């Protein structure tokens, strides 16, 4: 540990300048099957102290000494002693012969050569049929390190500099990188069949932002409002049939937003957006040419969803956040992650409801990604927005940092942060903080000092305690309050919320697990005056206080990260007021009074009956919001239950309460043939009808049953609109046999749009046949059947079947080495996998096997999914417990009510 | 522990032999403050010393003593002082250390007072509840064999250890008593308490300890003196025997005993034979003699809604016991490792017994699928025994336990069908009869039976053998395993060689006689019998008898007599499968299912190709009779374990259908709409096995046939629609095809039983639910007593695993409650076993076998019990499984495709 070369953080000694990158991809496979890229490139780097090594990143090359040196101007140049490749630390490591000097610059040059895998990593290939003909097209993706397996570079995100790059590509193939081209492309001298482009140097900017592409794609495109040229990228087929056109509608003014709104204008001459049939996640904001799952930018006004429609828009609008959180102003080191990907995760909700105001879509913050991060950052191993540095190392360690802490818990407390301050005064902010460290990196205490500044400048909105000592406590340590009010005496008190009193909870916090925390409230529907939490475990105030024939709720519209608990009496008038006029109470608290109470059982700090009793008006409830909250929560029971005796009253309790609003939905859409107006009201059907069938209401199985014999009987007039595909295509595979499967599969298989095969790979998992979804299974392996990018997704789609539950764990432990060979270096699917197949486990037995599971693996270990193994561990031994304290009163409860 | 100490070895010292027994018991049949029931008991046992010792071993189990011996003697007997007494729990013995040595040649009385436990437990002295109205009835009873004599007193209790037993029960004055013998004179009043009184026996004969039995009840009795004197009764809950549910068995138990009697020219000795249904009872039955004891479906009978197989099991596990009353109880094995002695020969005459009570059903055939080709499949291990094992290698109890397997009872009963067979019956009952007269209250080994055998064959001329009876039996029964016959029928070249499943297979265990056997070969050529073969203790020989023409086809061991396989060229099996066509009529039904039993056996070690078996089922779609149908079923049984959770399952279940609809509709014409069964037992089980594979397999007009009976029936839930023959099917596709109402109804109708036969089809047909919280929950009851009894526990598990989606529900279940299923029946006969088979049976990944091996692991502290045997097969089978799955998938799956 004493060699620099044997320590995963880079020496502090050299600092690069700038790139020369040539890189060459080949799409046709050579003798042993291999599609390869060649690569040369020359860094120029300056020397800060003395040194008589250079350490620089290398992943999966092949060098054909490895490298030469040379000196710039006035610099001696030390001969080369050797040079070696330390493939765990990831580097290559140019032993010299005395040292570099100080103050000078130097030159390195490399010729290279790696494969073109399906990766998804890297520079890498991915492919399409168009016809009866194969297409393989070359692409990168270099977050978070593998800019380092495709040329070698000083491979750490605060080590910025330009890049000049140069494609090399087939004559009649185009050529995309974050710059436009210099000047024209010529013949390869060697050979015209190739062309040589070059193109503009890049900005001052990260190695994980670069991005090449050649293909056969094609585009349209426009010039946005602030003069910058948009373009969208995609098949030849998908942008004749106008599948990029709603993309075209709004990124262009997305963009122009965002510049407007942060006083900061997007320095680049274009903005690519480039949709691909291979890609690991969402999208990737790499600086002038964004790439796109195709289901995160193509668009089927006639065969895709509402929901669908949705994700593109705000997928967009995370990306084009970026621009600035991230590509322009980036984060020094991962442990900061949220900084750039907090922001993106807020920021996009601004964006996409710049382009779509109708749809109040904002909202959707509070159950997509308030409530989404809670479920974890209620347990021991969760972890802070902010780590110490020295925690994150590894690139496993890197890769798993891009979670629901940094994205969701990011994105819910800086719109606390925006709520308390408002965004006007915020975004002042935001603008002195984005061109103060243009160019440059930031830690969090750089973020508060550029708001502090706004503050002070500034005379109506007025804080108890500077932005630092409020905000580094939502930061620094992981985790939130549960706020809990006496209504007779108004006590407020705050502890942080944890699931179990096995709980050990080992991360030390500086700040004791206390925060200052906003509190908004209202009493008998009327809003009451705002007020400060300070940092103590208890205090009392007269505005938490009540008579005995009013009620409060705190938090209103969940604008703070914490959740609430009252005395049992303002729970109860809570109740009657939900049952005489739940009008009264805010849409966005009529779903918290739901997530709260649940949460709160689920921890048990209520009765479950509470929990329980807040689903009763639901009877009545026409809105999205409520009724998710509900769904969410009682997924959990599902999880807990679905093998159990608890599940039939359960289902039966479900049909109960849903039957009036499938009524309710059959009528207003004139027999399913009207979609409802707005976006919450169609996400409400959504759901109604998904619940519905889920719990075997006889009208909605009928209603699947006919639609989808309909569509078998003429197969190219689907006859399922968009938005209830997913419902429909599930429930009729679920009744139906191999004749349902099976033309399912003939779909999926020539699906030529991503959404359409999406809600059919998740349908499929509905069958009730475990010959079915087992021969499934083993497709998701296949990659001519299931892309490498979809196969995780699949497996816990079955794994989500009550039956194909032990199949999929059975499937997941029994191919371990090729699942972590592929996918446990990477980020989300890994963890997301291995989450979703424990999620059930909750007996003593489950227990031990997961335990079993983890002896087994050891030795190579969990990768990117090692905090998920540990958090899966204890989620299973909180849910035994939850599991047998309450599983009596939870079936009484369902019988009773049913 | 020191093994130089006789009281840490299993085996009790030769230096005593007990002579008779006194025993007095007193169940108390309503708890004590702590819920327990109890029994009390004092016994005198008198022995004889034949060598000097200054320790008396005794053995004693669960036993608490109120020294805890007193040591009298006999007239003149030097009696030494007791030094001191102890327990020796682990080799379940009383131990009396002495001061000097017991005088040899002198006997000597040895008297104890005990208490036990009367468990739910099954074993020894044990109770058995029942309701009756609204009224909890509990009764004692019991159950000895194998070691659990122990349990109930101190005795000396090794098989050959016989002795006279005088039994005497304190009992409430308004219970029946009953035990071995008839009462000695009345009961009289209990001096201290008139509410209870005591009963005395007349003396046993000389027996072993195992075969004792006592019984305190409020049942009642149907009687009938059989033609040779003894005095029949059947008893059972009162509202049993006045439904008339002890009927059949009144029917056909003197007839059964007085053909014996005569068969073997020896008579029943005893004045009276007692049968008695038990609410709670292990195995199936036990031949205690005097006093019978059976499972409820093992003896009660209701012409009304039993159906024709449950009507079958009843003769012939009354046949069964009842032929142990000579093989067994008058003579009686040395020691466990010779367990065939017994139980091989109650498995092969019991058919000769129930064939006697019902000679239209032919059920002397039912041998071949119910014995013959059922023990095949795991002699065919190299972790299977032979029938006689070397008697160091059966010692502690769970391996005594162990014993009583398929290879005692079935592999036992086919070799003696081929002795019988190749002797003819006539010699074969007259070697017999000398057998049991000279051993006669005694006990024997296999050498024995030979000996007299011998004598039999030696005094006549008209029957030929090619060595001693000796010389070809011990093959048969000191080696595991059975030949593969292999002919070339264009050279009559003919081979043997020992049957194994893999390349792999490790066969460890050493043979005397290096798996080579003298085997009686029977064959047919084009039809017509052709002249006997006898193949000697040689690997290869030729004979013409196996060469044929081109245009002839031969078959070896016609009616599957003789317990091995045969395999031909592939042109002899061309032309078998071109006959079967043709033609099926000219070859003998049961060598009809031969051809197709033998192929799939030996696809399944990789011996012939895959589709020659498959092949083999082509001609079924115009088979009607049922062997043939029921050796494919048990064939592709095999199949559907391997590959029901696979892409195969979809062709597979296409093909089955296809095949069956024409049998479907045969019967559905027959039957005049399913409303007249067939005439013949053979032809109602076809109608059975063509129904259940209908449905299975998912035939829509057998899918109808059942959602509309079981509809009609839950419309009308007392007036049953459903004739039983047709009840387990109908009853478990409805169930399956149907939700929670129908599971709820099925329940319902179980807890409201009055009728075993009725709850046995209904618990079955409950595990066919395709909810897997149904299922789980039903697991839930397994270990419930007030709703699952504990003797039908781990059947009732193992029906849930096979259903395909209660497979990982049930081996979770296994495993997460094995601490409470290895004390409840890890010692534990036939239950135990069958639990660790029947949950392992799919297994055929590497991943599964990984999890079998860790599941060892992880309860090696506490070991296996008397499922170690059992636990080693099933590895053993899963390794050969991984293999034949990864090789025969792929041509499997094709095969299925094309054919369907
Ligand atoms: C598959 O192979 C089988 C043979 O294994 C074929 O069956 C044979 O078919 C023959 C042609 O019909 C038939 O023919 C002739 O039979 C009777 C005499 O039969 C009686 O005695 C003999 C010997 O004892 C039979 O074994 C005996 O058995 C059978 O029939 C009984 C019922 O009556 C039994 O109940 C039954 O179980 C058993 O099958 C039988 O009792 C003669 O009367 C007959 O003469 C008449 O037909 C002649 C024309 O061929 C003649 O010219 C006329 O003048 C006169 O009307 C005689 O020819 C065999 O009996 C029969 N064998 C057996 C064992 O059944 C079967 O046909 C074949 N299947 C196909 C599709 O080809
Ligand atoms: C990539 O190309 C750019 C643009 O030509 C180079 O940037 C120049 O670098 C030289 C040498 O240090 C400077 O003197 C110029 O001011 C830069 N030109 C500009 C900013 O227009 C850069 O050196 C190249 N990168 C390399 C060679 O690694
Ligand atoms: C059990 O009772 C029998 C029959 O009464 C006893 O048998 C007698 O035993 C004596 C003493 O050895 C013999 O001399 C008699 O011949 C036996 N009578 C018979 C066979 O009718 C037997 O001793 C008793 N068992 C005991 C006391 O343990
Ligand atoms: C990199 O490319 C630029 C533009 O072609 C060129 O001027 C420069 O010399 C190259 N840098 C080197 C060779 O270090
Ligand atoms: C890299 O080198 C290794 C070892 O020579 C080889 O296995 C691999 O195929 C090479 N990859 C290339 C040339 O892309
Ligand atoms: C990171 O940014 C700071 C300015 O905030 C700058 O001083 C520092 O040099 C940067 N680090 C690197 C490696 O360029
Ligand atoms: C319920 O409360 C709302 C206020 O949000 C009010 O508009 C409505 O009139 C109330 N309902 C009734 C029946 O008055
Ligand atoms: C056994 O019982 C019989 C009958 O009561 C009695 O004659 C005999 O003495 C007893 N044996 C003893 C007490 O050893
Ligand atoms: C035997 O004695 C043991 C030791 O106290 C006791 O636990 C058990 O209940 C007793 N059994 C009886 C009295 O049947
Ligand atoms: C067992 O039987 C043999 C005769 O077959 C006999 O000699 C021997 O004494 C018997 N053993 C015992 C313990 O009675
Ligand atoms: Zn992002
Ligand atoms: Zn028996």
């Amino acid at each position: 540990q004493s060699k620099p070369w044997n320590r995963y953080r880079l020496p502090t000694t050299l600092l690069p300048d700038s790139y020369n990158v040539t890189l060459r991809p080949y799409l046709t496979p050579n003798a042993d099957g291999l599609y390869i890229f060649k690569g040369k490139s020359i860094v120029r780097f300056i020397c800060q102290e003395p040194t008589d090594v250079i350490i620089i990143h290398s992943k999966k090359l092949n060098y054909t000494h490895m490298v030469v040196l040379r000196g710039v101007g006035d610099s001696q140049v030390p001969e080369i002693d050797r040079t070696e490749l330390v493939e765990l630390t990831e580097y290559l490591v140019v032993h010299l012969k005395g040292s570099l000097q100080p103050g000078h610059m130097y030159e390195m040059e490399s010729e290279f050569q790696g494969e073109l895998a399906d990766d998804l990593a890297g520079f890498y290939r991915s492919e399409y049929m168009e016809g009866n003909v194969k297409k393989v097209l070359a692409t990168t993706q270099m977050q978070s390190t593998d800019a380092r397996k495709s040329f070698p570079c000083f491979d750490e995100p605060a080590m910025k500099a330009t890049f000049n790059i140069t494609l090399i590509h087939p004559n009649n193939l185009t050529a995309l990188s974050n710059m436009p081209p210099k000047g024209s492309s010529t013949p390869l001298a060697e050979d015209p069949n190739w062309s040589v482009t070059e193109f503009e140097t890049t900005p001052v900017m990260s190695t994980y932002l670069l991005a090449y592409i050649v293909s056969e794609f094609q585009s349209v495109n426009e010039t946005a409002q602030n003069g910058v040229l948009i373009r969208i990228w995609a098949r030849p087929n998908a942008i004749a049939e106008g599948h990029g056109m709603y993309a075209l509608n709004v990124t262009g003014p997305i963009l122009n937003f965002f510049a407007n709104h942060y006083n900061t204008s997007y320095p680049l001459p274009k903005s690519d957006q480039i949709a691909l049939p291979d890609f690991n996640a969402g999208a990737m904001e790499n600086w002038g040419l964004v790439t796109y799952r195709e289901n995160a930018l193509l668009f089927d006004p006639q065969s895709s969803s509402i929901s669908n429609k949705e994700r593109v828009v705000t997928v967009i609008a995370h990306e084009l956040a970026h621009q600035w959180f991230g590509n322009l102003v980036t984060l020094a080191w991962w442990n900061d992650l949220w900084l750039n990907e907090g922001f993106a995760s807020y920021v996009e909700y601004l964006g996409a409801d710049h382009a779509e105001p109708t749809w109040n879509l904002k909202d959707l913050i509070v159950p997509g990604d308030v409530y989404r991060v809670m479920a974890v950052d209620a347990l021991a191993s969760s972890h802070p927005l902010t780590t110490p540095a020295e925690e994150v190392n590894t690139p496993a360690q890197i890769s798993e940092m891009f979670d629901s802490i940094s994205y969701s818990k990011g994105a819910s407390v800086i719109r606390m942060l925006s709520n308390f301050l408002t965004e006007d005064l915020f975004k002042e902010g935001l603008a002195s903080y984005l061109h103060a460290f243009a160019y440059q990196n930031t830690t969090y205490l750089d973020l508060w000092e550029h708001l502090q500044k706004a503050v002070d400048a500034q005379t109506s909105i007025r804080l108890p305690d500077t932005v630092r000592a409020i905000m580094d406590r939502w930061t620094l340590q992981m985790g939130f309050p549960v706020i809990t009010v006496d209504t007779k005496t108004g006590n407020i008190s705050q502890k942080h919320f944890l699931l179990d009193s096995e709980s050990n909870v080992t991360r030390s916090s500086a700040f004791d697990y206390l925060w200052i925390v906003p509190i908004s409230s209202i009493k008998n529907g009327v809003m009451q005056d705002h007020y400060w939490l300070r940092d103590v475990s208890q205090a009392q105030n007269d505005l938490f206080k009540t008579a005995s024939d009013d009620w409060v709720l705190l938090n209103v519209n969940v604008t703070g990260y914490f959740q609430v608990n009252y005395d049992e009496d303002n729970w109860r008038m809570i109740q009657h007021q939900l049952q005489t006029n739940l009008s009264v109470i805010p849409v966005i608290n009529r779903a918290q009074v739901i997530y709260d109470s649940f949460n709160l059982a689920t921890a048990h700090m209520v009765p479950v009956t509470l929990a329980l009793d807040n689903t009763l008006f639901l009877n009545g409830e026409k809105e999205y919001m409520p009724w998710q909250a509900a769904l969410s929560s009682l997924s959990y029971f599902s999880l807990m239950f679905d093998r159990s005796e608890v599940y039939g009253p359960m289902k039966k309790y479900l049909r109960k309460q849903v039957e009036p609003l499938f009524q309710h939905f059959e009528t207003l859409t004139k027999n399913w043939t009207e979609r409802p107006e707005n976006l919450m009201d169609q996400y409400s059907e959504i759901n109604a009808i998904s619940t519905a069938c889920s719990n075997g209401l006889p009208q909605c199985e009928n209603l699947a049953k006919t639609l989808f014999d309909q569509w078998m009987s003429d197969p190219e007039n689907n006859p399922i609109h968009p938005n209830l595909r997913s419902t429909i295509y599930c429930n009729a595979i679920a009744q139906g046999g191999q004749d349902q499967w099976d033309f399912a599969w003939g779909q999926l298989q020539q699906a030529q749009l991503v959404n359409e095969a999406d809600k059919l790979r998740s349908a499929l998992a509905c069958s009730n046949e475990v010959w079915l979804l087992n021969r499934y299974l083993g497709y998701t392996l296949n990659p001519d059947l299931i892309r490498k990018q979809d196969a995780t997704s699949t497996i816990n789609s079955i794994a989500s079947n009550v039956i194909g539950q032990p199949l999929a764990w059975d499937f997941v432990q029994s191919n371990w080495k090729k699942l972590f060979q592929d996918y446990g270096g990477g980020s989300f699917s890994f963890s997301n996998l291995i989450q979703g197949v424990t999620r059930r486990f909750s007996s003593e037995f489950e227990l031990q096997q997961l335990e079993q599971f983890k002896k087994n693996n050891m030795d190579v270990g969990f990768g990117s999914g090692t905090r998920a193994l540990e958090q899966a561990l204890e989620k299973t031994k909180a849910n035994i417990k939850w599991v047998k304290e309450n599983k009596e009163v939870v079936l009484n409860w369902f019988i009773e009510h049913s």
